[PDB]
């Protein structure tokens, strides 16, 4: 009883075939990347395009679906480097993997042979995540998710959306504690919650970005989207965003341990809700969790700490400490105060690269205090 | 999963179109959902795909109701005819059962169309093409659209006469040539309006676009923008059957050499000549001249004319820059149900009714006689 199957493995794109309409040689619809600037242009021979051009997903997903929004987005010689394209479902890595193993590898310079660990979430194993309101005066900790058996929002029919809407939902609908909740569709958003959630910051609306769009994430919009928060509102949970799920524990103050706990506690109890109904997150053996992006693989789990340091700035070995310590900053403040981060995504666990986060930011204000105080800093530096 | 019945699938995936405003979403009934959701063209084109372009733009209240749907090839009305006839019949008042004619573009059975300057200003006509057995822009592949290049190019190419021109690709544009065709008013570029973006219109930019225009430039071509073939012929003052001259040659000598090499127009028995969106249909001909009413403009009875003469007005839509204040773009209304010289006729005698009652008023008079009873 899939007839519905059937007619999509053929029919999701509702776009003309080149390969099967009698004569049109591979070559013929090869893109031309020769302007362009993104990881799939560097990736993607006329060989690989070969081998895969006419190569679908059972749901339906073609090459030309995946690699579409990097030829639609040259992108800039001076802007930074997008990667160019999307996992149209589950199965869109396996199958093209020749060409999504030479991606992986220049994003996460993580070699096909290499393996994501499995997944670790026991905050109890967290050593130290509180930190002085001085130094830290936010943290948070984000992660996208996808639902198995479904297709991603690149290639999804309203009819997936919504089961992924009602799956989600209700499964945070399950969820107690400090972590109980309501949900808010935005079908149905009256203006009296809407005011509400744009106070709280926690209202996304419709996606313009070039990749977004071009990736086709934001049609139907807004049928199955929404937004979930917790009562204590430092808990949130995007549906339909840009994946499937996407979450978000966060709160003021250097409280990172606590920020964990209820991530962990959060995301380990929606899986195990989803479970109870035969529905599960999308995982892949090698890579870890998938989303739409090849950017969100592995954990997909970005923490960050909004870190005053004042004095560590202005030091020249600044960045060749936060690089050797396996983070990333974003935003030479007035303010002095950053956006610090785990970089790495793939071949650590969840909880590993969260115990990435918090020994930096010790070894940070670390120094913080002691440039401050006048003292040297060169035999803190990791070697 | 989705172990369904093909019923209760349509019904999970039937689009909420309560807040939309456009001709889709008011034409598409649950049945007619249920009835064509599965259907697909023999070149793959769904209906989702067709009607996708109005799903995602809902459109508000203040910009004027959008079609919201679009043609992905040549099958595409046949196969979706029940809901296709809905919109054709909003936007056209054009019945299922109403016929287009044939194809005429005899501009020697034209008469008149040579207008005093002291009244016309400017005059051009436009028309839409598509290239038989390709998919539209919405669905079509890069092979495909680098195909209808070489197809329409190498026509183009053949242009003798004072219909002599060179291509510009804007794949391998140079910078003087850039330089020279914004300077003209000949450059498109990459779309970022809805309809063509949300439609599948902008995709594998610039690849398989390009400009002609012939050496006098006033024979303009556009390949692969909205449309497989869009062609302009314009020029400054007031012989619009000059302007139909050069635009109908260009055209009958145009397919005349496609036909040569074994490709032609897209052409449906009914609707005429087809293109992405419905609204571009029947002849697919826009001929405008640009008139300037300093008496009837203020006049009651001036737009009961118009709509009795089956024209349509704007302000000086887009010469946009100078005093030019009694002056409307005034064009055929009607795409279906008259020949492509019909309609410049249509055009012709109105404009002429239109300065004929002009100088009535002019001359203190009354013109309450000559709008069409």
């Amino acid at each position: 009883g899939s007839a519905i199957q059937d007619y999509f493995v053929k029919n999701r794109v509702g776009h003309s075939k080149p390969w099967e309409s009698g004569k049109f040689k591979a070559a013929d619809n090869f893109p031309d990347l020769s302007k362009h600037n993104n990881v799939m242009a560097s990736q993607l021979t006329k060989e690989l395009y070969e081998k895969y051009w006419d190569k679908v997903t059972p749901n339906g997903v073609t090459f030309d679906k995946c690699i579409q929004t990097g030829v639609d987005n040259p992108g800039n010689k001076f802007y930074g480097k997008k990667t160019g394209c999307v996992f149209g479902d589950e199965y869109s890595y396996e199958c093209y993997k020749e060409f999504f193993d030479k991606c992986i590898e220049e994003i996460h310079h993580f070699k096909p042979s290499d393996k994501h660990p499995a997944p670790d979430l026991d905050h109890n194993k967290l050593v130290g995540g509180v930190f002085e309101d001085k130094y830290v005066k936010s943290c948070r900790i984000r992660c996208g998710r996808s639902v198995k058996g479904v297709c991603l929002p690149p290639a999804m029919s309203r009819a997936e959306r919504r089961l992924v809407e009602k799956v989600v939902s209700d499964a945070l609908g399950g969820l107690k504690g400090d972590l109980a909740g309501k949900y808010y569709p935005l079908t149905t958003m009256n203006e009296k919650d809407q005011e509400q959630l744009i106070e709280d910051h926690f209202l996304f609306e419709k996606p313009t970005g070039a990749l977004l769009t071009t990736s086709g994430c934001a049609r139907d919009w807004p049928d199955g989207r929404g937004i979930w928060h917790n009562n204590e509102k430092n808990f949130l949970v995007w549906i339909n965003e840009e994946d499937h799920i996407r979450v978000i524990s966060m709160q003021k103050g250097g409280d990172l341990k606590a920020v964990f706990s209820r991530f962990a506690r959060g995301l380990l109890e929606v899986e195990r809700l989803m479970k109870e109904c035969g529905h599960g997150l999308m995982h892949n053996d090698r890579l870890g969790y998938i989303c739409t992006c090849p950017t969100n693989m592995g954990t997909v789990v970005r923490a960050s700490v909004h870190l005053r340091l004042a004095f560590l700035e202005k030091h020249p070995r600044f960045d060749e400490m936060l690089g050797k310590l396996r983070l990333g900053k974003r935003g030479l403040a007035t303010d002095s105060t950053y956006d610090i981060s785990n970089w790495a995504r793939l071949g650590k666990s969840e909880r590993e690269l969260v115990q990435v986060l918090v020994d930096g930011v010790n070894l940070l204000i670390a120094c913080d205090k002691k440039l401050e105080a006048g003292q040297s800093i060169d035999d803190m530096i990791p070697k």
